[PDB]
């Protein structure tokens, strides 16, 4: 339950010298080729987010097929609330996985500012004011995970059970851990909204891709153009 | 107090007559004017929203300029959770205030199939299947009408405290009424993410405008440059 | 003949009344029922660019169902092009049929300034640099009425036919009227593609909606919660 | 000169050995991990686009940062355009490099067979019923290039006067080439709104993506749950 899916969160995500451009990438790769470096970069950022959810309890008993349905299903929504309730550290932008700061400024020069500035308010700022821990993000991620609502499930019932049991121990969690805040379990549940509208909006703006490739398309872009002709 | 909610979404609840009256046809207005009857409707579900937050405890309460902040950021997803908890009583259709039905032909041939098919899987289906009663409705529509989240009001923070003070509330009623039940309060929460996206998606894709069909379109828009 | 388009132009023309009637109320107006003020003025103005399109040559002639087709497909891009070149009179915002001012800021309302400002540099802006006037708006109008890609139309060849004959009109005014501008034609030309996308944008956003609908909607929300 | 365009055209277009060893699978990267097929499509893509500005007379005279704007406000376009005209080959379908390609078929079990139709209705048809030349083409594409509409340009004006350039050459080819067709250029004119919002419908849809269907995607996603746990 609760501390195998805290074990999830703290597994795949950290490592004081990740946080510092991981696989040497800081002083290794080398922004260079467009597409291919940046396809790269998604598959292996998809990548940590399945091994993640293989850790999930029960997530591998499902059948294969729906494992891949409820993927498809959540895995924006999976990947901003990890990155948001890290960011909490700081009051500007966004710390990503590699621990590189991306500042309110580049988001907007890169033309999505007013959804980067939702995911600052209402997710970020919100996570820090309740001061959510990695348990409560945990459970919230598997609780997104286990979406019963996900097209082409074999069995949305079985999903649905296990969201319950996952939320049953959110509960267990807080009422043990933060008995003076009765309404904790419902504030963490509560931006489960917003993390939803927020990731449809990031889809609809190619957030993700212009946060991993506006970069390197622009640095290839400035390199060829006054390159010898 | 929400059964002053529940008291306020019984003020409103639409009566007998008026579903007799559409649904059949024993109606004035004649059904001759498209554009007069579908905006006399959205002007009394304006009408009958604002009555309902107004009975809403310490909504009148809150500045003005967050009240109407308010009910613009959440009108369309508390108008979709009104129609899908009465259509419970339907399948795969939806009900509106006036006893008007709506199959899900129409939306697909519309082309607002998928949309009205989330409505039906995951607003009314979901409802049906764990009983949600009106109380339980009126506690959701109110969460949803204390969105802190609005941008522009002057004061999030006494709009999650309203926010808490109805889930609190609704947890409080789940416990007693459905004490067998330990996750029904969860469950309840569990939905309104479904409504944050279909709301999404409805405006996106004027789900409304498209349900009326292009043929009254087509109609009155020959009327224009076919006149007498 | 480039004026019979022109004509259609100054008679459908917002004129005066138009703007304080519902500027005002001088039509039993005052306002009361929030939405159904909002589909009268849009019934309105939709009324009026079809007794413009009745207007330009040809139009009438082609097949009732065709007609539709092609007044469903631009009434959008023919209202944007038309509140764009009248905002031209204004400083930073747009002036609607309805003589209602909407500013920027204002306008904005935390809401959709974004298409906004597209309105103001992509088209009134650009507008107001090459001062088009009433016939050459016209014009492009009409060619935009005569959208020979509707989906649907049963005679495409004869619409794309109206519509040369329209901006072969509109060429020949040009090099006569601006005998110094050789590439004048071809910048109106050049409007499109923005007037095109705009009026995509105006369609998710709601903008007009929103644009004649706001303020009808806090007044109501105000007397109700008062 | 008209022809620098042109030559910029002709030069770029794709040769006769993509579109015979792809048509049959004469070609290398062995179909087998198309995951590496779209990105390294996409890094050529860029790359042949890029050689192919920069040989327009004038672009590279424009500041760095302007040319990156007219790039990234304008590639979906210039891509569309051309292979439009490269699908005049095909019938009532699109090229893209092996064998006659997509038809409404793949569109419309992918989906996207409405914007499928507005492509073959709104360009390829009538690029070729009025037998659009590489020359009309390519001013076009300039024309498309030098968007003085782009957000950030440092000096709108001056892209505007790139354009009448283009445009003013283009109305001299075509008053050579078709004195009996004295509206051609206007026509030409004229099926760039439809390259606008076919370009943004493509965009919002990701049409592309789409036809290549999702089980790559599921096949991607099976691989990684299937990696070791």
């Amino acid at each position: 339950p609760v501390e195998r899916i805290l074990e999830a969160e703290l597994a795949v995500e950290p490592k004081t010298e990740t946080y510092v451009e991981a696989n040497m990438g800081l002083n290794p790769s080398s922004p260079n080729d467009p597409v291919t470096n940046i396809c790269q970069a998604a598959d292996k950022q998809l990548f940590t987010l399945v091994e993640w959810a293989k850790r999930i309890p029960h997530f591998s008993e499902l059948p294969l097929d729906d494992q891949v349905i409820l993927l498809r299903a959540g895995w924006n929504e999976l990947l901003i609330a990890s990155f948001s309730h890290r960011s909490i550290a700081v009051k500007d932008g966004i710390l990503l996985a590699t621990g590189l700061h991306v500042h309110r400024n580049s988001a907007h020069s890169a033309g999505v500012g007013a959804i980067f500035d939702r995911v600052l308010t209402e997710l970020v700022s919100k996570m820090r004011d309740m001061q959510m821990d990695k348990t409560e993000l945990g459970c919230l991620r598997a609780i997104v995970l286990f979406n019963p609502d996900s097209k082409g499930l074999s069995n949305p019932a079985e999903v649905e059970a296990l969201r319950e049991k996952v939320y049953a121990s959110l509960e267990a969690y807080c009422k043990h851990k933060y008995p003076e805040q009765p309404g904790r379990f419902a504030k963490l549940l509560l931006r489960l909204p917003a993390l939803r509208s927020i990731g449809l909006k990031c889809l609809e703006h190619l957030f993700f891709f212009k946060l991993i490739g506006d970069t390197p398309i622009d640095t290839f872009l400035m390199e060829m153009l006054e390159a010898p002709h």
